[PDB]
């Protein structure tokens, strides 16, 4: 399936040396300006040796920049692409007090915060309302991913950004939510 098709997504990783991940059912999309065939659709087990479709997924900040897929009840945490060894392991086991088939997930510019329903969780390596701290954000979200200033929230075909200073969403024209296809990506018309 192309990445410009206009389906939602199901997980992004977090902005990393100006390049990241989409995944859609069972295809992983490289974000990268510099791609041959950017967005070239590649097949989850084929990149990842794993199955699709992945729950949520986010990319840690610090100079290793390991990157974990989220699955049911499950886990996998890659560096440069590689599975580290005894990988998969139970969310419950490596993540206290977050539930399994969470939603989405994202790492801060050392915080992790999980989305599942209308609530999150924030990790540091008690749920609170997306919609009380995410002032403009939906209850429920897809996906989300961090950038350098801005945090995004996925939802259907349609995206927000959040700026992190203030926490809100952006005002921008047209408003969001708006086309991931058109206004995040930038697809072809
Ligand atoms: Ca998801
Ligand atoms: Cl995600
Ligand atoms: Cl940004
Ligand atoms: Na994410």
């Amino acid at each position: 399936m192309e990445l410009c098709s206009g389906k939602p997504f199901d997980a992004f990783t977090d902005l990393k040396n100006g390049s990241l991940f989409a995944f859609r059912g069972q295809y992983s999309y490289e974000l990268d300006e510099k791609a041959v065939r950017p967005g070239y659709p590649k097949l989850i087990r084929d990149v990842w040796g794993i199955e699709g479709p992945i729950d949520a997924a986010f990319t840690r900040i610090n100079s290793q920049g390991k990157t974990y897929l989220f699955k049911g009840s499950q886990y996998w945490r890659f560096e440069d692409g590689v599975l580290d060894p005894d990988y998969p392991r139970n969310i419950s086991d490596g993540f206290d007090g977050i539930p399994d088939n969470v939603d989405a997930a994202l790492a801060l510019p050392e915080r992790v915060y999980f989305f599942k329903g209308k609530q999150y969780w924030e990790y540091q390596f008690q749920p609170q309302f997306i919609s009380r701290d995410w002032h403009g954000v939906p209850g429920q979200v897809d996906a989300a991913m961090a950038g350098r200033i801005s945090v995004f929230f996925f939802s259907g075909d349609k995206y927000y950004r959040v700026n992190l200073r203030t926490r809100r969403v952006d005002t921008v024209d047209p408003p969001y939510p708006r086309s991931i296809a058109q206004y995040w990506l930038g697809c072809p018309a």
